[PDB]
């Protein structure tokens, strides 16, 4: 359903082949520790899938031939007045081999070795739709990084 008020873009790209994911270890700010996909903020002057490259690339060096929007997140966090819309975006057309950054240390995870429980919580509920390349709706409230305290989560026709 709605949720009111200002919210800010984010990107989340997940390289998905037929046999396992690619995901980078957070290693600055909020989220460090936790294994997730490359993105970010959205910038102005960029569409969410440009976005979604530029963090791909600045996060592991990759490049890729396509995008494909799998699904929308929305997070609140309990005292923070501005919400989090998330647009994931999924591909299996990376272009080069995956480098450590600043914010990221990317690896491979076999499909049944996902790290689920050094990632945020809420991933346990929707990557498996992904997994399942099912489009999907999503709403976290999360009490500060550890606690979902209401969600939503759908499949949707039109992410
Ligand atoms: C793009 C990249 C990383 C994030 C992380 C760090 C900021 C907050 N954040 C999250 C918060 C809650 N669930 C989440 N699931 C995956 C990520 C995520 C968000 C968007």
């Amino acid at each position: 359903g709605s949720h009111m008020g200002a919210s800010r873009l984010y990107t989340l790209v997940l390289v998905l082949q037929p046999q396992r994911v690619l995901l980078g270890m957070k290693k600055r700010g909020f989220g460090a520790g936790r294994w997730n996909g490359f993105g970010g903020k959205v910038q102005e002057g960029e569409t969410i899938e440009d976005g979604a490259r530029r963090e791909l690339q600045e996060e592991s060096g990759l490049t890729v031939d396509a995008l494909h929007k799998v699904g929308q997140i929305v997070f609140e966090f309990v005292g923070e007045p501005e919400l989090m819309d998330v647009h994931v975006f999924c591909t299996d057309s990376i272009q080069g081999t995956p480098v450590e950054s600043d914010e990221m240390r990317p690896c491979w995870f076999q499909l049944d070795q996902i790290p689920f429980k050094d990632m945020w919580p809420d991933d346990s509920y929707w990557f498996p739709l992904l997994l399942q390349k099912k489009k999907f709706h999503g709403y976290f409230k999360f009490q500060g990084q550890d606690t979902i305290l209401d969600y939503t989560l759908r499949e949707v026709d039109t992410v």
